[PDB]
């Protein structure tokens, strides 16, 4: 490795309705974490509390950066059954 670990699309991440946070599955055992606000500002990097690695989060800046345009809902997803 030389620059970052690997960039992954936000769609792959797991949205957290609890407090608007995205997480990514790590091979070390834990899962990365990144707040929605971070992506809205530019913080497209996730850090693991165990391995302490770095990962790039790809998303739509046009969607995240919504000044006077509130997006709309599109179906629902319930597949939270990832146990370690
Ligand atoms: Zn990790």
């Amino acid at each position: 490795m030389a620059v970052f670990h690997d960039e992954v699309e936000i769609e792959d991440f797991q949205y957290d309705e609890d407090s608007e946070t995205y997480f990514y599955p790590c091979p070390c055992g834990d899962n990365f974490s990144i707040t929605k606000e971070d992506l809205e500002n530019g913080e497209d990097v996730a850090t693991c509390p165990s391995c302490s690695l770095i990962i790039k989060v790809i998303y739509d800046k046009d969607q995240f950066v919504s000044g006077e345009t509130v997006p709309a809902p599109s179906a629902n997803k319930e597949l939270v059954k990832l146990e370690h």
